[PDB]
DNA sequence: GTCCGATCAACTGTAGTTAAGCTGGTAAGAGCCTGACCGAGTAGTGTAGTGGGTGACCATACGCGAAACTCAGGTGCTGCAATCT
């Protein structure tokens, strides 16, 4: 919506940004090399709180996605629709005309 | 590079060693396809992280209108005085 009007000034640097506190999150973060954000549990950092989020429920058995077919857990729903993908006939015979469906890419 | 001509055997006269397949009953080469076993191949997958854009909520801005507040307009009598009598 909103147009990109607020331009990064280092060498080399192309981005332009919207409001001026993202500006100060890229140049903090990319230029500067300062994080905002450090796990409890290893020594990684992260850049928003959203990360943050992600990354401690990677130490945990309780992950906040679970599966609708085998009820394995995942951390977010790309995780989550891959692996249900692979609880279904995915894979089409790439053949011209050809009916056939399968579940393993190995069989087709 | 070439020159001479000696010299292993090239290409030339006849005297004596090699298969192919018959009778068979037979094991010998060379072989075929299903099956099993591990290495490698085809390639989509499994977490995990960087970035971006959408959405909500805010406040900041002007501009028009709404009510506020200040300061001075306006009403009407009559205390006192002056024109007509
Ligand atoms: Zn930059
Ligand atoms: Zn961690
Ligand atoms: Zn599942
Ligand atoms: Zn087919």
């Amino acid at each position: 919506n909103r147009p990109k009007t607020y331009f990064c000034d280092y060498d080399g640097c192309d981005k332009a940004f919207t409001r001026p506190s993202i500006l100060t999150e890229h140049q903090l973060s990319v230029h500067q090399g300062l994080r905002a954000f450090q796990c409890d549990k290893c020594a990684k950092s992260f850049v928003k709180k959203s990360h943050l989020e992600r990354h401690l429920y990677t130490h945990s058995d309780t992950k906040p996605f679970q599966c609708s077919y085998c009820g394995k857990g995942v951390t977010t729903r790309q995780q989550l629709k891959r692996h249900e993908v692979t609880h279904t006939k995915s894979f089409i015979c790439p053949e011209e005309g050809c009916n056939l469906r399968f579940y393993k890419h190995p069989q087709l």
